[PDB]
């Protein structure tokens, strides 16, 4: 079967991270939308204009709003994209056939929104040459960051080619986890986010979202289906593009 | 020998177009700077804020200004990047060891700045699905454009892979040729731009900067050296990356 996939990048990243997977999915006959979230990729906004993970998700929310009644899509989020998925699901669960997590955070409904993010910081505390800054928006102090080039090279693009890593150095922008804002945000709902089908894709060779963290998330919030890709790195859409497309095809044939 | 190359993208493009060539040049021991011009790539400005090709060149001019006395670089421009080179040379000729034109416009000093651009429009009048718009800046009506996806696919990324073409669809932004502004701009000088060494690189398989146009430019303003690459397409830094690096190495060993 064919499906309409909506690819969601992580903070500091942009739609460009999906430049290899998107054409492959289309070669399978699927419809693919790869969005730039607020202040990401070529979006015109700067991070200082964004005050929460929800505002950061605007482009995704607006896209879903534009979907005619009856049209469903399969969301695919990488790394922190899982949070965008949760936010979107509490607003448009009926338009989501399923959500696919790609080495991504997996929020739940029993703990506050920042729960898995706080856990991630515990498992991976050293972000190496990543730099941080602060700005104020809507009366709150937000911590912004810019992923370090060494961190990118060693933990994210571990096995990616130098041509792919180059795009990261040229295109990655300042972003934020809005961690303190997530902590005070209303919990994700059981009726919205809790009701959607969730497929968890990962590899134990991920050098940033370590096995301890990912296995911890799976035990914390049981996915409907779990796919483990052998080898590759954190950026499976670059190092295991073909494998990811095959998994997404199966998801398309399973959930609608 | 080693040199410091400054790669300059064309309008509607960004530094990302050099993601393959930059690491290759560095693997040869060179220092490489790939800039995002105004309102291009991840530059924060929008095209409506730019009123001339000179303002558009700001990032290049600012970069050259920051070069300590005695430090020279080799400029490499693609397509319309040749105009940025001419503008930069009339301000920092002493900091330019040489300029390399990569399937690029080659301005002269005998005709107005828009001369070769006007000729290009005559040789390649149909830009297919490219769209146009107008905005006003500093009392002038400027024609902006957004390269059509079909034009990109068929004439620019002719022989490039679908993964490279995807980046173009995801990253290309609105831009402008500032043609009417160039027409009224003071002529490029013989003492500045006219004095720098110019190396012309091209391929007769270019589907947008056609052989008629490029051979016309070579006859119009005789380059110090001409390199013709067999095969490939308009984007030789993607389809003939290795060949381009070898040519640039020879340039580095020739001009300093």
């Amino acid at each position: 079967a064919f499906a309409h996939f909506v690819l969601i990048h992580t903070i500091c990243h942009g739609a460009w991270i999906w430049h290899k997977l998107k054409p492959l999915l289309e070669a399978l006959g699927h419809k693919v939308t790869a969005l730039d979230l607020a202040a990401s990729g070529v979006d015109p906004r700067q991070i200082e204009e964004i005050g929460s993970f929800d505002e950061y998700s605007e482009p995704l929310l607006t896209f879903l709003e534009a979907l005619p009644p009856g049209e469903k899509v399969i969301l695919v989020g990488e790394s922190c994209g899982g949070l965008n998925i949760a936010i979107a699901a509490d607003k448009y669960c009926e338009k989501i056939a399923a959500a696919v997590f790609h080495n991504s955070v997996l929020p739940d409904t029993e703990h506050c929104p920042s729960y898995v993010v706080d856990k991630l910081m515990e498992v991976f505390p050293d972000w190496k040459d990543t730099t941080y800054f602060t700005y104020t928006k809507d009366g709150k102090e937000i911590t912004g960051l810019k992923l370090g080039f060494t961190l990118l090279r060693e933990n994210l693009y571990t096995l990616c080619g130098p041509e792919e890593y180059e795009l990261a150095k040229m295109l990655t922008r300042k972003g934020s986890l809005f961690q303190n804002i997530l902590a005070k945000r209303p919990f994700f709902t059981k009726e919205g986010y809790g009701s959607i089908k969730k497929i968890y894709v990962w590899t134990d060779q991920d050098e940033i979202f370590l096995p301890e963290f990912q296995l911890w998330q799976i035990e914390n919030y049981k996915p409907d289906k779990v796919y483990k890709v052998e080898g590759g790195d954190h950026l499976l859409q670059l190092t295991k593009t073909k494998e990811i497309a095959e998994i997404l095809q199966e998801v398309a044939d399973t959930y609608n």
